[PDB]
């Protein structure tokens, strides 16, 4: 778990992209913020770059060669999803959690089920699998064709999760899904490290 942590590169350095975020959103903190604001959700715009259904949004960095790692605290939020979505998918109407149609994604759900979004009907559910985790680590690397996660709740260690080995497709950005909050169960906002 140390040698992960060693031979992750540089931090990324990332913003949420405020024109991209579901109408719910709001991106704060330089960029670094983001959570469902609970007042009166407006409609969407007509630009395509915004999620209109899905409570998501992406980072501004568009992400085409190379290694790329980047980290996301979620704390205790129960219900989440992370990864990165190709720039030719689409990002209106219900969304289709499949690498086929352009999402690599980790989930959680009931702030206890880890699930890996494969290809296919149902999320493969994954161990926990001894600590609640409180920070994702994310593992992009275009010339080995893998998109991985890590457990890195651990200042000095990471703990790997799942990986996606399918040649991924290019370019992609990094998507971060905040999911509705709720009844006010899963208002917690997720939060670029």
């Amino acid at each position: 778990r140390k040698m992960f942590r060693a031979l992750m590169p540089a931090l990324e350095e990332l913003t949420f992209d405020p024109s991209s975020a579901h109408p719910s959103l709001v991106v704060s903190s330089s960029g670094r913020r983001v959570e469902c604001s609970e007042q009166k959700a407006p409609p969407a715009g007509e630009d395509p770059r915004q999620f209109d259904k899905a409570v998501a949004v992406v980072a501004h960095q568009q992400l085409s060669e190379g290694e790329h790692y980047w980290e996301v605290d979620v704390g205790d939020k129960p219900r989440w999803a992370l990864g990165v979505i190709a720039a030719e998918a689409p990002r209106r109407g219900r969304l289709h959690a499949v690498p086929s149609q352009g999402l690599w994604l980790l989930g959680l759900r009931e702030g206890k089920i880890l699930e890996a979004h494969v290809e296919a009907k149902e999320p493969r559910a994954l161990r926990s699998p001894e600590r609640r985790p409180t920070r994702i680590g994310l593992y992009l690397s275009f010339g080995d064709g893998v998109l991985s996660f890590y457990d890195a709740s651990d200042a000095d260690a990471l703990v790997p999760l799942f990986a996606f080995h399918e040649r991924l497709p290019r370019p992609v950005y990094p998507f971060f899904d905040v999911c509705w909050h709720d009844k006010g169960k899963n208002a917690q906002p997720l939060l670029l490290v």
